[PDB]
């Protein structure tokens, strides 16, 4: 029986309205002295609301039935009377945002990598019928060699949320798919709308339609009028161009392909998805 006295605290790493995440050490038996991330949420933050708790469990079944080098590892899970625990892997790497913060701009083979190990994240999810939506730099962490990992699949870890209903938007938006802020019914094609502002981020040095405030924001997304900047390859402004667009089934990986869709475009042309897969390629940025 795992129980929360098997880890000694090292530090915060973070905390919001539901709990806080620890890092912690494994103080006897096997790995003694590992390292991991723990999730530790406050059930009366949870229980009483309906759609919180839903949430909750969603994650839990996620992050159990997820087996992916891309995707953040779920070691242990474990309640108190008061409590609930996630054991998970500490990702040393930091955000993919403070990646993006220091170069401003990716070189083409910069983001090319990291797309590439995305978009097998995404098809994993997909395949099992999981729709990630959240996808944005924030959420993008780094393990010490510099691979990618995908968080946040639980609850609000924002400070500041958008109005008193709902958490789906108290993010930045800025990488949101139209549908959704639409509420016109999504499905996974969300995730490869995403996967586009993402990569005109990295190559461009901000997402596609920036407002002056969030309004403004959410406006330029809706009307949806892509300028792709001569400077992008041949290779980059067609697959933007094929990932940003406003009608969800026309997106390229909106198919029944999905990833595969993706995946054999021509800007991936050089990529190796069995040596990625099997994290045999060196990435672009190496924390340690
Ligand atoms: C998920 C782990 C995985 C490894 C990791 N590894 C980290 C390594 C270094 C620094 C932070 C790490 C974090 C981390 O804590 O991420 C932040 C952004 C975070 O999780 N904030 C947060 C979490 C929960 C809540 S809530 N909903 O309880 O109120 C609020 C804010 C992490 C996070
Ligand atoms: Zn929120």
């Amino acid at each position: 029986k795992i129980r929360p006295e098997c880890f000694e605290l090292l530090r915060v790493l973070g905390k919001g309205g539901y709990g806080k995440v620890f890092q912690v050490r494994k103080v006897t038996g096997a790995n003694t002295g590992k390292i991991f991330a723990m999730k530790v949420l406050k059930k009366a933050m949870i229980v009483r609301n309906a759609k919180d708790t839903a949430h909750t469990k969603a994650e839990r079944n996620i992050l159990e039935e997820v087996k992916h080098p891309f995707i953040v590892d779920l070691i242990y899970a474990f309640q108190t009377g008061g409590k609930l625990y996630l054991i998970l892997e500490y990702l040393s790497g930091g955000e993919l945002f403070m990646q993006l913060e220091r170069e401003g701009i990716f070189m083409e083979d910069t983001a090319c990598f990291y797309l590439a190990e995305i978009s097998m994240a995404l098809g994993h999810l997909h395949q099992k019928g999981i729709i990630y939506r959240d996808l944005k730099p924030e959420n993008i962490m780094l393990n010490h060699q510099g691979h990618v990992k995908l968080t946040d699949f639980g609850l609000c870890k924002e400070s500041i949320h958008d109005g008193t209903v709902t958490h789906t938007f108290c993010g930045t938006i800025e990488y949101m798919a139209p549908e959704i802020l639409m509420r016109s019914g999504h499905n996974r094609a969300v995730d490869w709308w995403s996967l586009g502002a993402l990569m005109y981020d990295m190559l461009t040095g901000a997402p596609p339609f920036t407002g002056e405030n969030r309004k403004k924001t959410i406006d330029k997304i809706l009307k949806c009028k892509l300028n792709l900047p001569p400077y992008l390859t041949q290779e980059a402004r067609d697959l933007l161009k094929k990932l940003l667009k406003r009608n969800a089934a026309s997106r390229l990986g909106a198919g029944p392909g999905d990833a595969g869709e993706v995946q054999a475009h021509p800007f991936f042309r050089h990529i190796n998805w069995e040596e990625l897969l099997a994290r045999k390629v060196e990435p672009p940025f190496k924390p340690l």
